[PDB]
């Protein structure tokens, strides 16, 4: 089962999936083997019904589309859709956040409130939008309608992208043509120009695809903004993660997807049910997180992580988990046909996202609270049938610091520079005590024993002393496996890096260092990364493309990670992936894309199957960087 | 070649291509062969990095994607996807009509104006916009306003749907909840919720593909809308279609692609240049139509066609087409490097349809007239270095009669009743002079003999007294074998369908009949044909499925055909479709699509691949909503 997870808790329960005959994704996977190698290498093209073609990637026909379209043209059109693809969730994520705040300070949804005044005022003035002398909710109504706005063509182009990133990184990707009109407005030109008989030159496809990417990046910055207004910005927290924060005896609800819009409600209210789940036998009830959504509710408030990505089966495969309540992205129908055989009462919410088999519960903002406590009840009952049955919850867990947001990281870079916090954080990367930054993003992904290139990885930089931080399945990764308990610092950090951990931690009351690695939050807060890295770039006064800072979707899976390690390309990032996209069937697309795009943005994917490898490329990139800057390295 | 084309110019050319080893569309389907199972039925998944995923239709292992995803989950997204590329193709075409008109009525474009404004007006009130006491440049300001707000959410639904169909027929889609609320709204929506771990239902996911089908079908009626009121609404008209519409002693100019907005200023300036290509010894600059920007020119200027969809390939190889003009959608890319062998100079205008190899000209409606004139210099360039060289145009080419815009129709039909056009119509079907009426619609397809099944599934109904409209492509195999001639009704026509056609025709002045088939337009003007069934409903107090009215894509190729052919079905239509949409690895999707859709909106798709059987299918279906409505048959 090591081949499978490097998780020992995912271990024991594939154990226990074995012994009772329920199908996992490990054995969905090996059903798939082997799998086609002309979608692999992204010559398969089924975007008309004269389809679906193919290319061989060497040898002697098919060599070209029905159409005419090449190797370079299908690759290209198909990395297009699933950037465009990866655009449309992390966007419709914050247009339901966007609604939500309307709805709020409208007075249709008392259950949602502005929790961050400070938040709001700040993202306000970034847009342009007057405060001095207006009511909070007003300011926030014009907040609302300038995320909606960015969603289609207007008089000015997509202000969470031209107002999150320097003038200069601006101007660099306006001169190509870059910057987003409209989010939706993207995503459909894809659409349209990777159909049959459109665009057919893959420089102008690919170029395309990096615009459609910064509008991916709006949407994640923009939903960021909104539920931090609307929830609260995170700021450090402790708690716990894997499956043995699951207990037995009481009620265990997992909030699982990626818009907290409900589960950070289903956090409030489950704690007003404690007696109700008393009444019931249970000492109370456990909320816990599986994958995004979960980060959300970590971050904010300490609620422990279950599982994430790949695994998230095995939380169910315990016979403790008694609702699994979803709204979008990343789950795995399987779990609905997996609830019959453990009892777990899985829940859809969201109009969008269903699943046969699974309970549906209409969630509206103008509800919550009640469309909460009918879920809620359900899972009683749940816990209910359960009486008297054993349970094998594994006894593994780790401890967790989070809540990182950028706000948190200058504030606690403060206590030794009040007036200058990014300073002390720069000095020690000139000095050398600081290496450079790695962002660690995206998901598991079962082509990769689960969670072996994040730590295999984030191993050899932290030797090395690369400020870390992570976001999303690769915070999740690196939680599970002790990477964010300051009790680790001694084992995993190089002598520089620890002692500026150590200096941060202690002047912010922590009698002890920092984490070694630092929880962003889940992958829409990507954008708080980006937030970091344009603070630094503009501090120093250079471009994001002169920094040491890369970034690493060492497992990627979902379309929205594709869409991801695009804008940090586009952004100018040194970019690793550790699965392979479908590109490798077009050198010439394979080479814009790890080389000649360098001379567009400074960015550039590395594509290295081996984490060894990969951690080398990487500090060669971090190191290239600190060379052009003047520093040793 | 007779299996290749029905049509006796193609099979010349590809005679031509085959002696001098040019390889044609037809060569490019047999390298393909045999093509992918998987992806022929739909059951293949690339929708994120753990794939490809595949299904065997039959048998063992795999039965079930790595995440879960059911065969009938992955089908249903897999639809929905090319729906929504559709969508975004007519409504990106819509789009760029709708800025073209702003920019003509703020006085930014001198070469665009306001040419139908009575239709103008028409839209206005429609739309509930004011026009007593208002300027026509202020009226078209806020139609255009209108058609890019229709593009996202606001307090209103997509106008282009809601105020298009009958209340009771917006009704009932209201109460399935499939109005869209914005046009790229919808196509984001669907990229969303078919990206992995999100929608996973069959039946919601396909709610959602009638409700992104909606989306297409407004962004079809707008695209209509504005290209008539900035280049006049179609009326009838005589022209020539084939490839002997080219000349060897012109400049011959082919227009191909969609949108007109550039191609309808060549049409006006290539008259202007005629001495300039006159100087350079030629007689004059042919324009010729390709695709449907060749029948948008063909509708509103009498521009002949030289050829449609699959064959396009072969205006080239006569070796005296001087120059294709191309703007996006349907374009063989193959165009580009065939035109090295043939001398076509072909040019791209648009920048998000670019070809390699091509030459591109930057089109700007601002610069529109010399943008146009740089373009035909170039074309003038090159029949200046083919003198002397042989060409071979195949003497083959069939008389159309066209123009047929529903206020054509309707206009004509005047002329028998004044104050209730409709009604003369109406009374030929109930009396069973017409049977019902059959629009065929889409492209032709490599997998069929080009136009085989339009011809034999056109002949039979007509010999039924179904009174047959066609656009795009079906209206250009119709047109290429002689259905848009009066000359052909006697042969081709029931004695009640002569009778019809005769009594209107001459009451028209022609003194003859109207043609065997009446030409709707282009793609999108299947909008057109909307307009006439609603306006028969209304007339009639009845919805749309109850009308003796089914469509026919029978050669259906783009994920545009795949829109509409939902659309039609979600407006209340019988329809067919006959090639194999990737729909049969899944009987559930196929059973709602075919069957339990009847339900919902009254229409049902017919998949029909043999089309005597498909012809027999459509008449029982016109029989059936006769004998609905209380008629013989
Ligand atoms: S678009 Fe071209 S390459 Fe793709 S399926 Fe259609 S014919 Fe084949
Ligand atoms: S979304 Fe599911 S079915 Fe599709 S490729 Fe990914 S794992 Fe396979
Ligand atoms: S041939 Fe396997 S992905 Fe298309
Ligand atoms: S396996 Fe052939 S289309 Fe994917
Ligand atoms: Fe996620
Ligand atoms: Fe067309
Ligand atoms: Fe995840
Ligand atoms: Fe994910
Ligand atoms: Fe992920
Ligand atoms: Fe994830
Ligand atoms: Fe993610
Ligand atoms: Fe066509
Ligand atoms: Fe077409
Ligand atoms: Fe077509
Ligand atoms: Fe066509
Ligand atoms: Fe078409
Ligand atoms: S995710
Ligand atoms: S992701
Ligand atoms: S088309
Ligand atoms: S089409």
């Amino acid at each position: 089962q090591n081949l499978k997870s490097t998780d020992r808790a995912v271990q024991q329960m594939l154990d226990k999936a074995k012994r009772e005959g329920i199908q996992t994704v490990w054995d969905r996977y090996e059903a798939m083997k082997p799998q086609c190698g002309f979608g692999e290498t992204g010559l398969c093209c089924r975007h008309c019904l004269q389809g679906p073609c193919r290319i061989n990637p060497f040898g002697d026909e098919p060599k070209v589309g029905i159409c005419g379209a090449t190797a370079e043209v299908i690759v290209a059109r198909g990395l297009d859709r699933s950037i465009a693809a990866g655009a449309a969730g992390h966007s419709g994520h914050a247009k339901h956040l966007a609604h939500t705040l309307k709805k709020a300070v409208q007075g249709k949804a008392a259950s949602y409130m502005i929790k961050d005044r400070t938040k709001l005022h700040s993202i306000a003035k970034r847009l342009g939008i007057p405060t001095e002398g207006q009511k909070d909710e007003d300011i926030a109504l014009e907040v609302a309608k300038a995320a909606l706005a960015d969603f289609h063509e207007k008089d000015t182009p997509v202000l969470w992208v031209t107002t999150v990133l320097p003038p200069s990184r601006v101007k660099v990707l306006s001169a190509h043509g870059l910057i987003p009109a409209g989010i939706d407005h993207e995503i459909a030109e894809i659409m349209h120009r990777t159909s049959m008989g459109c665009d057919a030159d893959a420089q102008n496809l690919l170029l395309g695809g990096l615009r459609c990417s910064l509008a991916d990046l709006a949407g994640c910055y923009m939903g960021t903004d909104l539920a931090d207004i609307l929830f609260g910005t995170p700021a450090p927290v402790v708690t716990e993660s894997n499956l043995g924060v699951l207990k037995a005896d009481a009620v265990n609800v997992a909030v699982h997807g990626h818009n907290p819009v409900l589960s950070d409600i289903i956090v409030s209210v489950s704690k007003e049910m404690e007696n109700e789940a008393r009444a019931a036998g249970a000492t109370g009830i456990n909320v816990v997180g599986i994958c995004c959504t979960g980060n959300e509710v970590l971050m904010r408030h300490g609620i422990p992580a279950c599982t994430h990505s790949v695994s998230q089966e095995m939380a169910m495969i315990t016979g403790a988990l008694d609702a699994m309540i979803l709204d979008y992205q990343c789950i795995q129908p399987s779990v609905a046909t997996i609830a019959e055989c453990t009892g777990t009462t899985v829940i859809t919410t969201m109009e969008m996202s269903k699943i046969t088999g699974a309970t549906h519960v209409n969630f509206a903002e103008e509800a919550a609270v009640e469309n909460a406590k009918q879920i809620l009840r359900l899972a009683i009952d749940t816990f209910k049938r359960r009486k008297g049955k054993p349970v094998e919850i594994p006894n593994i867990k780790t401890k967790v610091v989070a809540g990182f947001s950028t706000e948190a990281i200058i504030n606690a870079l403060s206590k030794l520079n009040a007036n200058d916090p990014l300073k002390p954080l720069i000095d020690n990367v000139v000095n050398g005590n600081i290496r450079g930054v790695c962002l660690f993003a995206g998901c598991n992904n079962v082509k990769v024993p689960q969670d072996q290139n994040f730590t295999t990885i984030a191993r050899k930089l932290l030797k090395q002393n690369v400020l870390v931080v992570a976001t999303g399945c690769g915070a999740g990764a690196l939680m599970r496996h002790g990477f964010m308990d300051p009790a680790n610092v001694d084992e995993l950090c190089g002598d520089g890096l620890k002692a500026v951990l150590t200096a941060i931690g202690e002047a912010n009351g922590l009698g002890g260092p920092l984490p070694p690695v630092l929880h962003m939050g889940s992958c829409v807060d990507n954008s708080r990364a980006v937030a970091l890295v344009a603070a630094l770039a503009n501090r120093l006064g250079v471009d994001l493309d002169r920094l040491p800072v890369v970034a690493s979707a060492a497992e990627a899976m979902h379309e929205k990670a594709v869409a991801i390690g695009t804008w940090a390309v586009t952004i100018g990032l040194p970019t690793h992936i550790g699965v392979l996209p479908p590109i490798t069937g077009s050198l010439p697309v394979t080479q814009i894309l790890t080389s000649s795009v360098k001379d567009i943005t400074g960015g550039y994917f590395i594509v290295e199957l081996d984490p060894e490898t990969a951690a080398d490329k990487l500090l060669a990139a971090i190191n290239e960087r600190r060379a052009g800057l003047g520093l040793p390295w």
